[PDB]
């Protein structure tokens, strides 16, 4: 009982102030038509810390009910850094009809391993979906040992992963050496194919909102052993991979979708703001080398 | 500029039976004011601020400013968020329920620039009128206030008065008060308080004065006061106890402390905080012997 394949950490776009629900249902649309498998709403992309706790809802909502019909899953952005909350959120998407969910390590309270794995037992306990962990210490101040994400996997039947951003392959080998039977995720899209390749099963991607087409083929590449096609796209992809990354993300993601046409605004919610104009021209000199499809 | 310096207390948060425990929050911190301290901090990192909702938060501001009422302790209010329109939101509360002044940690996760961080604490500092204290703790947030942005946020916004570093960097403070000697720098890393204050810092918000406020407001008077040898004594004194209160993260141990030393009822931490591991138990059971912790 997994989620895995290609999927978008998917932004949510702002007019006034206010979130874009018809932008993003249209956006969810363009990610579903280019081949993704699944659609993450409100994760670190969609600006999670920023949205009311009725922002989230309604944005996990619009997921769920633009994937029906489809092939295409939610694993729904759960994460909180005080656990009541965490489950909270995991209750309102299972109930909500997501086909699992996505919960960032605590973030700000650094949690040691005995509370993250006491965290995540409460949230898997909560829910009878899918449960994949998430870990990225640079914005999170903590880390999932290895240790701890195998005692979770193997301890709670609906924890089935993890989703790596971390820029640590010795882990990711660590991982899948002691425990192969989890779903290992990429969460940073310049080394996609190396997770990909070392028997990871999908990529939770940032640059797919911009090129989902691109990602989509790579992840599908992979999975099949295509490794020589997989490898090339990644290697094509790693200069718009590594630009959205020039400011933290999503300001540049969002900079290259409003750039697109894709979205009607750049706007944010403070404190996250537009880019230096200086990287703004530099996203934009790097998306010139890439066919971005449209609606 | 308004300002609040001195000797403060990052206060605990004691809870009983999964709520908040006012009596005694109230009682430690009257404990705080008998024992020579300046200011308390309600619900800062140590007082568990993460995982409170909005209303306990402000519920402890009010505890706060009611204890302290008609003291001449103040009261500098955690009103932080990696929302700034939360961020505003508790600061125009501290404003309005009588806090002195605010703290405001820098956004947590989400990674702000520093365009953006600047924009923060300006809308922040734009909502009241009373003194902001910025707060950078990098380990924990994700994200660094620059010397450059402290600085311009402290030149350009009336109210924004100083910041409290937690960043074991002391270039760093010497790089601040070096180029903007009029602002407070405030010790949040409470093994080099003296370090801090010596280079001309004029506080500390400190972890270890919820068990051992004497000690740690001794130390920051004497330095005030230019008595380096003395407050530079207290300083190696505490520095075994102030170190074992991070073997794991900050609130597990000080809240341990706390409860081995009789001064809270229950060693209870909201998840995904929770008990120390045995052997840290221990060791900071031992290191608390050699140190004398005043009652109530
Ligand atoms: N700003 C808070 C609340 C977010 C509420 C919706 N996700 C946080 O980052 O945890
Ligand atoms: N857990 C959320 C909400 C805290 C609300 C009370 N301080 C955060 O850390 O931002
Ligand atoms: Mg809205
Ligand atoms: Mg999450
Ligand atoms: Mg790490
Ligand atoms: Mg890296
Ligand atoms: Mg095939
Ligand atoms: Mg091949
Ligand atoms: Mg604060």
């Amino acid at each position: 009982n997994i989620i895995i394949g290609a999927m978008t950490a998917l932004i949510t776009p702002f007019k006034n102030g206010k979130v874009d629900e018809q932008s993003y249902a249209r956006l969810i649309k363009r990610q579903i038509e280019n081949g993704i498998d699944a659609v993450v709403p409100v994760g670190t992309t969609g600006e999670s810390a920023t949205l009311t706790h009725e922002e989230h809802r309604t944005c996990i909502e619009i997921a769920v009910e633009t994937c029906k019909g489809t092939k295409v899953k939610v694993l729904a952005g759960a994460g909180s850094n005080a656990t009541h909350q965490a489950v909270g959120l995991a209750k309102f998407a299972k109930e909500h009809g997501a086909d699992g969910i996505l919960s960032v390590a605590p973030y700000y309270n650094k949690p040691t391993q005995q509370g993250l794995y006491e965290h995540y037992k409460a949230i898997a306990q909560s829910v009878d979906i899918p449960v994949l962990l998430y870990n990225v210490p640079g914005r999170t101040g903590c880390e999932i040992s290895t240790d701890t994400i195998i005692k979770l996997f193997r301890d709670c039947e609906n924890i089935y992963g993890v989703k790596e951003a971390s820029g640590n392959i010795d882990k990711c080998v660590d991982l899948l050496a002691h425990e192969p039977r989890m779903m290992l995720i990429s969460g940073e899209d310049a080394i996609n194919y190396p997770i990909l390749s070392n028997g990871g099963k999908g990529v939770i991607s940032v640059t797919s909102n911009l090129l989902p087409d691109m990602i989509s083929a790579l992840t599908h590449f992979a999975l099949d052993e295509n490794y020589k096609e997989a490898k090339k796209i990644n290697d094509e992809l790693y200069n718009i991979n590594k630009i959205l990354f020039c400011e933290s993300n999503p300001i540049p993601i969002k900079t290259a979708m409003y750039l697109a046409g894709l979205i009607e605004s750049l706007e944010f919610r403070l404190p996250l703001c537009s880019p230096s104009k200086e990287n703004f021209a530099k996203i934009e000199e790097v998306m010139k080398k890439y066919k971005i499809k449209g609606f």
